[PDB]
């Protein structure tokens, strides 16, 4: 059989996710007819990676975030939102979204983490981000490569886009993940494992 993934980053939260065999919900669509449908720089259907954002909002729900975004889409919109219960895709991943400024937008799928308020719901939200991201990497034939420390790859934080590409100055998701005793590198390891499970290279949970 296939080898179990050896975690490359210690994570008691990822251990919890795996041990309890958490299952991500289905990706559901909530598209909006008036959002623009613009190409990535290499074409429609040509994303180069995916960005981790968080809503920076301790009070909102995923429904409130989506309501706000549909009203303010000319200022910002993203591809999807995840929380502890749902994965909602709000724009097709084949077209760009307005989520990470003028340099990153023509390159990357943008996904927002909605804030959660207990341990189990936070863990699920991480599992859900990672499932969605691994799914996109697989579908588009991208392999996980973290850009955090070298400015190159297919998985980016908003912070990394601000640091290496410019066009924006946000610092998500580091502070938010830290507040829940997690980190971007633990998330990345979870994306990597899930990608490898989907690609049939390591054992499913
Ligand atoms: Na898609
Ligand atoms: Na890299």
């Amino acid at each position: 059989s296939l080898p179990k993934y050896k975690p490359q980053v210690n994570s008691s939260i990822n251990d919890y996710i795996c041990k309890n065999n958490l299952k991500a919900p289905k990706i559901e669509e909530d598209y909006t007819s008036y959002f623009p449908k613009y190409a990535y720089r290499n074409g429609v259907g040509r994303p180069e990676g995916i960005v981790v954002h968080d809503t920076a909002n301790d009070r909102s729900t995923i429904n409130g975030e989506i309501s706000y975004m549909k009203n303010n889409y000319q200022n910002a919109f993203v591809h999807a939102f995840v929380d502890g219960d749902r994965i909602i895709e709000t724009a097709p991943t084949d077209y760009l979204s307005w989520g990470v400024g003028a340099v990153g937008n023509p390159r990357f799928i943008n996904v927002e983490i909605v804030h959660t308020h207990d341990y189990a719901s936070f863990a699920r939200s991480m599992n859900n981000y990672a499932d969605y991201a691994a799914t996109q990497l697989q579908y588009y034939g991208l392999k996980p490569d973290s850009a955090e420390y070298d400015g190159n790859g297919t998985v980016w934080t908003h912070y990394a886009v601000s640091k290496y590409l410019g066009g924006t100055d946000h610092a998500d998701p580091h502070g938010y993940l830290r507040s829940h005793n997690y980190s971007y590198d633990q998330l990345y390891d979870l994306i990597n494992e899930k990608y490898l499970i989907k690609m049939g290279k390591v054992a499913p949970w």
